[PDB]
C-alpha cells in the first residue's frame, strides 16, 4: 500500500536497487551488505531515544536497547581484540571527531597522512573542522617509491612535535607498519590514533596487521570493508581514554544515537566473526590483485606502488585519457562505477586528478572472482583506450551485462 | 532465515517491539514512525556514498540518490515554507553544529535557553562542543510565570551583546514567540537561530506558528513531533547562508550523508504534508492538555507555567514522592515510560530532579483520543500515590495491558 501513496520516491528507490544491480561497482569504499545489515536498521529501534550508555541512560526503557547496544559493543572487542569499544558514532567523520576532542585541545599540533597521499578530509583538510581546530602537518609517501617512509616520517615528526599522530587512508595500497608508527609517537611523546576504517574488514579477516595493539585509539567506519551499515565505532584498550571517548561521543559531541543501526552493527560484526569471512577477505585481496595486474602488465598505465596488498589501488590514466574526472566518465558511460582520485605528488586539478581508484570488495561480495575481476580490467582498459569508439563501448556495455546478470546482487 | 545465523540479536529486537506495544510512551521527545519510514531506511541506498550535495558529488553513478535527496529537500521547503534546506545532518546535534560553524566564530557568544528551563545541551552546556567552542550565557523563565519574559529577554541581549541567540527548548509547555525573538536579535545585531526539534510537527500542523519567516536560521530533528526518521535537518530563505550552511554540513562537520536516513525523510515529509496530519497535529494538542489537565487540579500536584499549549508539559512530583528520577521508575513498573526532568529553577541534584516531563505524540500517533489520555493521567497519579503498595501496581499494570490491547502498535 505505502508505495502507492508515494510513487516519486519509492519508483528512486527502485531505481537505485536495479542500478546497483546493473552497475559493476569498483568504488573502493562501498561493499554490499546483507539483507540482514538492512533489516536491523529497518526496526523499530528508531522510536528509541536512549542517551547515555548501557546501564547508564537518562530515559527508561531502555533494558532492551541496552542488550542491543551491548552485544555490538561485545562483537566488536571480540572481532578487534580491544577491551573497549563504542559504537555510537555516527560516521566515521564524528568517530574521529571524538578522538581528537578525547585526547588533544584546540589549536594542538597533529600529524596526518596529506590529502593526495591518501589522507581522509578529517586528517587535517582545511575545509574540515580537523584542519580549522587543530594545527594539522601532513606527512606523505616517499616520491620514488609511493610507500611511507618511516625514517623521514620520524624526522619531521621530531621537528614537529605532534600531540598526535593520525595513520590510516583512504587511497594507500600497501601494508601499513603499526609497530612503526607507535615507535614513531613515543619517541616524540605523541599518542597515536589509527582510522583503519578502508581496511577494517581485512583486519578482521586476518589480511591487514591490526592496528589494536599499537594505538592508543582505533577508529572505523563500519561500512566500507568491514560490510556493516553506514556508521562509525571507536576502539581502545585504555580505561582512562574509554572513558573520555564515552563522553566525547555523548554528550561532547551527539545526542541520541541510532540504536536501529547500532542494531546493524551488531548483525554485521557477528557475520564478520563467522569463519567465512576469512574467505570473503582472502578473496577480496586476490580480486584487488587481479584487477591491478591488467594495468601492471598495460604500458600505458601505472599502478600506484606498482600494486597493492589490500582491497584497492590507484592508476594514472593521463597517458591514455586526460583525466580521472574523464575515466571516471568514460568507465560510467559502460556501467562501471569508481572514482577519480588525486595520486601521491598529484600535478592536476583536485577537481580532475591524474588517477582513478579502483576497489574490490562490492564485486567480491556479488561472488566474482580473480576472472571475472580480470575482465573487469580488460574492459576498463578497453573503455579507456577506445573512448571516442561509440561501437566499442556499446559492445563492452552489452558484455557487463552479462557479468552482472550472472552475479545478482542479492 | 538470516534471523536463524543471530538469534541474540533478532530476539531482542522482537523483545524490544514487544515492549514498545506493551508500554504507553509518554517521553515527549519519542514518536512512532510509519511503516514506509521503517522500510526506507531499511533499503540499499545505505551502500551508496555520495559526499557533495545533488548535481555536485565526489562519486559517480549518483543520479537517483539525487532525486532521492532533492525530493527531501523540495518536500522541507515546500512543507515549512523555505527557500532552501539541507537534509544531510546525521541528527539534530549535528545540525546545529553546522548552523554555530556557518555564523558565528570560536569564542563568540550566544544566548540560549538555561538547560534547567528547557534548553538542549548543544544550546550551551559546558560538556558539549556547544559551550566548549562558544561562550554561552543563558536566559531563563520568569520565577512566578514561569514563561519568557521577552523584556527581561531583550534587556539581558542589551547587556550581553551575543552574535547569535538560540531559541528553541526539549521542555518548555508554551507557545514561544519567534516575531519576538527576532525584534530582539534585530535589536542587538544578532543572528537568531531557532531549533524547533520538539514542536516542527506542530508547525507543520500549523497548531504552533513557524519561526521559520523569523529565524535566519532554523534547525530541527526528523524524529520527535515530525514523525520521521532519526536525523537533522536545517531551513533558511537566505541564499548566501545556506551555501555556508551546505560548506559547513560537508565538508566541515561530516563525511558521507545517511541517505537510506533520508529517503525516510523524504517519505515522513510527504506523510506531513498530507492534510490527515493536522488531524493528528490536533490531537497531539488535546490530548496532552487533557493529561495536563488531570495534573492541575489535583491538588498535590503542580504543573510548570500552569497547563500546556503543545505537545508537552512537566509535572512537579515532590509532594508525592521524592524525585523526579523516583517517579520514572515506579510508573516504568506499571508499563508507562517517561523521563525526569528539571525544572525551571530547580533545587535537586540533576540525577534527581523534581519533575517529569510527558508527551502526547507517540500515544496519539497509536489511535488514542481524549479519554485514554485523561484515563492514563489518572493511572499515573494513582500509582505514585500508591508507589509501595505492589498490590496496586499491578492491578494497573493490567489495566495498562487492556488500554495497550486496544491500540495496537503497528
Ligand atoms: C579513512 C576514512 N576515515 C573516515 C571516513 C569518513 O566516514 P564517513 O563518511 O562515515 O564520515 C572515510 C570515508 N572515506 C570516503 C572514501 O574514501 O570514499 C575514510 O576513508
Ligand atoms: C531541542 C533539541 N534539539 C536538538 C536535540 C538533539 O537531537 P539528536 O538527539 O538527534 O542529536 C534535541 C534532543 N532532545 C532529547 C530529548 O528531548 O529527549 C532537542 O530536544
Amino acid at each position: 500500500d505505502y508505495k502507492a501513496f508515494d510513487p516519486e520516491l519509492w519508483n528512486a528507490i527502485d531505481a537505485e536497487a536495479e542500478r546497483q544491480q546493473n552497475n559493476i561497482e569498483l568504488i573502493a569504499s562501498e561493499n554490499v551488505v546483507s539483507k540482514a545489515v538492512m533489516a536491523a536498521q529497518g526496526t523499530l529501534l528508531t522510536n528509541k531515544y536512549a542517551e547515555g550508555y548501557p546501564g547508564k541512560r537518562y530515559y527508561g526503557g531502555t533494558a532492551v536497547i541496552d542488550v542491543v547496544e551491548t552485544l555490538a559493543i561485545e562483537r566488536a572487542k571480540k572481532l578487534f581484540g580491544a577491551k573497549f569499544a563504542n559504537v555510537q558514532p555516527h560516521s566515521g567523520s564524528q568517530a574521529n571527531a571524538a578522538v581528537y576532542m578525547s585526547l588533544i585541545q584546540p589549536g594542538d599540533t597533529v600529524m596526518g597522512m596529506d590529502l593526495s597521499a591518501g589522507g581522509h578530509l578529517t586528517h587535517g583538510a582545511p575545509v574540515s573542522f580537523s584542519g580549522k581546530t587543530y594545527n594539522f602537518v601532513s606527512y606523505n609517501v616517499d616520491k620514488e617509491s609511493e610507500l611511507l617512509d618511516y625514517d623521514a616520517i620520524l624526522a619531521q615528526a621530531k621537528e614537529v612535535r605532534p600531540k598526535l599522530i593520525v595513520a590510516g587512508a583512504s587511497a594507500y595500497s600497501r601494508i601499513i607498519d603499526f609497530a612503526k608508527f607507535r615507535e614513531i609517537a613515543d619517541a616524540v611523546g605523541a599518542y597515536l590514533m589509527v582510522d583503519m576504517a578502508h581496511i577494517a574488514g581485512l583486519v578482521a579477516s586476518g589480511h591487514h596487521p591490526s592496528p589494536v595493539p599499537y594505538a592508543h585509539v582505533t577508529t572505523t567506519t563500519t561500512h566500507k570493508t568491514l560490510r556493516g551499515p553506514r556508521g562509525g565505532l571507536i576502539l581502545t584498550d585504555d580505561e582512562d581514554i574509554a572513558k573520555k571517548l564515552n563522553s566525547a561521543v555523548f554528550p561532547g559531541l551527539q545526542g541520541g544515537p541510532l540504536e536501529h543501526v547500532i542494531a546493524a552493527k551488531a548483525v554485521a560484526l557477528k557475520e564478520a566473526l563467522d569463519p567465512a569471512f576469512k574467505e570473503y577477505g582472502e578473496n577480496v585481496i586476490k580480486n584487488a590483485a587481479a584487477m591491478a595486474d591488467v594495468f601492471n602488465q598495460h604500458p600505458d598505465f601505472r599502478v600506484i606502488s606498482g600494486g597493492t596488498n589490500n582491497h584497492l589501488f590507484l592508476v594514472d590514466v593521463t597517458k591514455v585519457v586526460e583525466n580521472g574526472k574523464v575515466a571516471q566518465n568514460v568507465l560510467e558511460e559502460v556501467n562501471i562505477t569508481l572514482n577519480k582520485n588525486s595520486i601521491p605528488y598529484e600535478q592536476l586539478s583536485p577537481f580532475k586528478t591524474s588517477g582513478i581508484r579502483v576497489g574490490s570488495p562490492a564485486i567480491t561480495s556479488r561472488g566474482m572472482g580473480e576472472a571475472e575481476s580480470r575482465q573487469i580490467a580488460e574492459w576498463m582498459v578497453e573503455a579507456l583506450e577506445n573512448h571516442d569508439k561509440p561501437e566499442v563501448l556499446e559492445r563492452i556495455r552489452g558484455d557487463v551485462k552479462v557479468l552482472t546478470d550472472a552475479f545478482p546482487l542479492y
